């Protein structure tokens, strides 16, 4: 209509995102997304991820993202297929089994799949 | 937008489709749908899945839809949250852990999540 994304959602460049406010395993988030008609976050790079970040005020809280571990393959793995291709996101903590991404206002973290936290969603424009 | 479907998607009643060509495990086929801004397949009743299953040409093939098996309620669980609410899917086959359902142009039925079938994406016009 007026804007470029759905209501309740902001915009971003070339996206919209939809911060969530109650918690889910990364898996859950992965089928909210799904639900909504939209992808848990893909993030470029370092711009891409800064400019996200300030659009966050508290600094505790965690959000997941689409990236996971894949074991088989050992490597950080993004939803859409791609493998993590650079250290751009200065990923904190262990490349394990069972791990999933996400990201605060300062920080990327390596977290385990079944924690419950907050998780972003994205529409492309 | 001549039509209400993206290309390559296929419209039945109020739901845009996307019939997949390559196969894969469940999950990926849900980080698929989701990278596409889309729902695995949800199924109302037996109405839409006869009307679905009435676009698939070969009997021999399966497609992996957005319900498995959520072993804590041991009950089908759609990923939009709510659990299976009828009989009419008539699923074949058993209700255990680890398995998801797919459909085939004649019948509905349980299989394990990790086996690698093709899957069916929905945007809701
Ligand atoms: C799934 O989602 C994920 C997440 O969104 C997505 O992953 C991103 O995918 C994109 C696209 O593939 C990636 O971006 C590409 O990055 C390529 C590598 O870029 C880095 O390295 C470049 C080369 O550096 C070396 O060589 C040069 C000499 O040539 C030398 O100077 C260097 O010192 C070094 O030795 C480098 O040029 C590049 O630097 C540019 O960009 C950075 C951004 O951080 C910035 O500092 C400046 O803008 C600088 O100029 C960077 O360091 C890159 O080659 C590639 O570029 C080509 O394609 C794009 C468009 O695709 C064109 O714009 C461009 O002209 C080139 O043709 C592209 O930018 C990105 O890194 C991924 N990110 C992550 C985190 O994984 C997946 O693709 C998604 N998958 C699907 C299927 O959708
Ligand atoms: C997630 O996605 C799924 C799939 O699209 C949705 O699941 C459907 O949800 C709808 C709406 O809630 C369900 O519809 C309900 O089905 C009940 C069971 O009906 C069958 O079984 C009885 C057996 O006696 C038959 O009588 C009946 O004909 C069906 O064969 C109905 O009982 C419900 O009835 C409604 O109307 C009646 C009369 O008007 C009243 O009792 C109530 O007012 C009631 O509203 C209702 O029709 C449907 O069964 C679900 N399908 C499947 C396969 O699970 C989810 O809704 C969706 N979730 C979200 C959050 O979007
Ligand atoms: C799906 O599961 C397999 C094995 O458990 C894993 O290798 C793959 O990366 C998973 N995919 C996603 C998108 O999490
Ligand atoms: C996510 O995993 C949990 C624990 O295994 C399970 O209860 C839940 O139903 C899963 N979600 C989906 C969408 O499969």
């Amino acid at each position: 209509g007026l804007l470029n994304c759905p209501i309740y959602w902001q915009q971003l460049r070339e996206k919209c995102l939809l911060f969530s406010h109650t918690v889910n395993p990364w898996n859950n988030s992965l089928a909210d997304c799904s639900t909504k008609e939209s992808s848990l976050l893909l993030i470029r790079d370092k711009d891409e991820l800064i400019h996200t970040q300030n659009l966050i005020r508290d600094k505790a809280i965690l959000f997941w993202i689409g990236l996971n571990f894949s074991l088989s393959e050992k490597n950080w793995k993004w939803i859409n297929g791609s493998f993590l291709n650079s250290n751009d996101l200065e990923i904190r903590g262990d490349a394990k089994e069972n791990s999933c991404i996400s990201i605060s206002q300062t920080s990327v973290y390596s977290e385990y799949c079944s924690t419950e936290i907050r998780w972003i969603c994205q529409k492309e424009l």
